[PDB]
């Protein structure tokens, strides 16, 4: 079986927070992480795609830098719950993020996700981003289980922050 468990709109990052060309600045920090989406169970196997609807503004070693404002962009990262387990998102179209696992035919466990970004700084003048939509990640069912009745879809926005 399978059950949407989490939350549709999700922010990324702490809102607010502060961090001290094209030059790239944050670790885990600029995150969101929630191991608990989607509860499965007998034998459902679950992977995930993803999708950023932010701008291209150009690419650093493979990957996308999607455009903020005229001086910030961002290295994006999608994927399974776990930060190490991102998968670098490059351009605008729904991509595998995380290939997926299958859990065990008599028991149950979640699926999560997690979204993590980086500050790209394009043009020198402090910098301030507001509120912005990231994208989304949808559950991606594989092996005959079905998405049935269940919300597959979550989406992410980037909270505030400030770049010294
Ligand atoms: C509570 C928990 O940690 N659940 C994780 C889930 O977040 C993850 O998406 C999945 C596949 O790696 O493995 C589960 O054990």
């Amino acid at each position: 079986a399978v059950s949407f468990i989490g939350s549709t709109e999700n922010d990324v990052g702490p809102s607010l927070g502060s961090y001290s060309l094209p030059f790239v600045y944050t670790r885990n920090k600029i995150g969101y992480q929630n191991a608990n989406v989607w509860h499965i169970s007998k034998g459902f196997c679950v992977g995930l795609d993803g999708k950023v609807d932010l701008p291209v503004v150009g690419s650093l070693d493979g990957q996308s830098i999607y455009g903020l404002t005229e001086e910030v962009g961002l290295l994006i990262w999608m994927g399974d719950t776990k930060y190490s387990r991102g998968t670098a998102m490059s351009g605008n179209s729904w991509e595998n993020v995380f290939s997926g696992w299958c859990v065990g035919a008599n028991t149950a466990s979640t699926q999560g996700l997690s979204v993590r970004v980086t500050p790209v700084i394009l043009k020198r003048n402090r910098y301030s981003v507001q509120k912005t939509s990231i994208g989304s990640i949808r559950m991606r069912p594989y092996n005959g289980s079905s998405a049935g009745s269940v919300q597959t879809t979550v989406n992410f926005s980037l909270n505030p922050f400030t770049l010294n």
